[PDB]
DNA sequence: CACTAATTGAAGG
DNA sequence: TCCTTCAATTAGTGAC
């Protein structure tokens, strides 16, 4: 498997507000956004995926 | 347990 | 036959 990534409180604030701006990223956006935070595209993809789930639960 | 990152796996492209 | 999405699942950390 793979260890949980400990996102920073700052990465997490960015991810949250990016998600507040739009809950989906296009590929280019994601490529850009992940580089901006120094996280892998997969990390961001999965964080958005998981957050969309949480947001559906609520 | 709550929360959340990661896995898996189907349906759609 | 790579990749997205969602649904469900698995599992790490951490409160109670």
């Amino acid at each position: 498997r793979k260890p949980r990534t400990p996102f920073t409180t700052a990465q997490l604030l960015a991810l949250e507000r990016k998600f507040r701006q739009k809950q989906y990223l296009s590929i280019a956006e994601r490529a850009e956004f992940s580089s901006s935070l120094s996280l892998t595209e997969t990390q961001v993809k999965i964080w958005f995926q998981n957050r969309r789930a949480k947001a559906k639960r609520l």
